[PDB]
DNA sequence: CCGACAGCGCATCAGC
DNA sequence: GCTGATGCGC
DNA sequence: GTCGG
């Protein structure tokens, strides 16, 4: 937290482009600038030697200058003030309600948490549990907490099907100790890139979670991606739990480390690297990774045996999981 | 200057 | 119903 | 908002 000021500064501006001008490359060009100074091994004196990081450039740095001078930037004092901007700004805090919707509700005079509790009947199912539980979702998830809930995912999953692998991956699996939320990669040899041999391998999955009262709500499901709630048992007379959201990730087991390397993340972890891919003339995505031809049409997927083999496609040194946090 | 900015599953909708 | 675009979230 | 060519 060297640069805790700046960077905050910056995730408060990527914020609002994202959620007030609907702007998601200046949302992705402060969020990348936030990245590079948080890693920054020194405490910013001044914005020229912020803007000496790629992607901090004039704008930002400037910024910087008033935040360094001052502490505190009048733009975001103005955003701040804005009753609608803010109004817009706390409605994406709801799960299911994006930019578009926090304007259509704000610009309908639904502004307030009281506001979307009064009408709920105008929210879909994804916006309905992301209000019930707005409380819980807002909290982090300590690591002896996440252990405990790894332990009944994997228990439970070997009860279903004792060839299924279930990994938990996201901020887990870099070593946080907190997490936002609980990801979970699953395989099963009979789903594979060459062929399905089994109906249900996910449901089954999550039927199981929902018998022993694990899961507790979904907020979407198909047949590869599971979105939904769960939470830890409680002891008698203790405070329950709070509700924790989960996502479950069903990947062709043959395709399994382009997978763990997608859902280890972190999210700007991965467009780093997904860019590097495409300057070396690649593509990466949790199936695959494909070189692109003379047109930039992508190939047939190259051989993956580890994490590392797409590092080395790429000409990375190889980080471990606990060195993607960006 | 100016294109390019990672990649994709699920829910919902308009249009057929 | 399907297809394609859009919203949303990871 | 940033920037490589
Ligand atoms: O846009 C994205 N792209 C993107 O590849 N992923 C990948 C990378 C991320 O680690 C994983 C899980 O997403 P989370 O939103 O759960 O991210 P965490 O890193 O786990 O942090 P937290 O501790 O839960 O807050 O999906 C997420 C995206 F959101
Ligand atoms: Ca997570
Ligand atoms: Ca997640
Ligand atoms: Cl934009
Ligand atoms: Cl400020
Ligand atoms: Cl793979
Ligand atoms: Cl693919
Ligand atoms: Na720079
Ligand atoms: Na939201």
């Amino acid at each position: 937290t060297l640069n805790g000021g700046i960077t905050d500064m910056l995730t408060e501006l990527a914020n609002f482009e994202k959620n007030v001008s609907q702007a998601i490359h200046k949302y992705n060009a402060y969020r990348k600038a936030a990245s590079v100074i948080a890693k920054y091994p020194h405490k910013i004196k001044s914005g020229a030697e912020a803007k000496k990081l790629p992607g901090v450039g004039t704008k930002i740095a400037e910024k910087i200058d008033e935040f360094l001078a001052t502490g505190k930037l009048r733009k975001l004092e103005k955003i701040r003030q804005d009753d609608t901007s803010s109004s817009i700004n706390f409605l994406t805090r709801v799960s299911g309600i994006g930019p578009s919707a926090a304007r259509k509700f704000v610009d309908e005079g639904i502004k307030t948490l009281e506001d979307l509790r009064k009408n709920e009947d105008k929210l879909n199912h994804h916006q309905r549990i992301g209000l019930k539980y707005f409380g819980d979702f807002e909290k982090r998830i300590p690591r002896e907490e996440m252990l405990q809930m790894q332990d009944i995912v994997l228990n439970e999953v070997k009860k279903v099907d004792s060839e299924y692998i279930a990994t938990v991956c996201g901020s887990f699996r870099r070593g946080a100790e907190s997490s936002g939320d609980m990801d979970v990669l699953l395989t099963h040899p009979s789903f594979t890139s060459e062929s399905t041999k089994q109906p249900k391998l996910l449901h089954q999955v999550v039927e199981q979670l929902q018998k022993v009262h694990f899961i507790t709500d979904t907020l979407s499901k198909g047949e590869t991606k599971f979105m939904g709630v769960c939470q830890l048992p409680s002891k008698n007379d203790e405070k329950e739990y709070p509700h924790r959201r989960i996502d479950i990730r069903l990947i062709p087991k043959d395709q399994y480390y382009c997978g763990v390397l997608y859902f280890t993340g972190s999210d700007i972890f991965n467009k780093n690297m997904r860019a590097h891919a495409l300057e070396k003339g690649f593509t990466i995505n949790e199936y695959t990774i494909r070189p692109l031809g003379v047109t930039g049409v992508a190939g047939e997927p190259l051989p993956v045996d580890s994490e590392k083999d797409i590092f080395d496609y790429i000409q990375w040194k190889y980080r471990e999981p606990k060195d993607r946090s960006e």
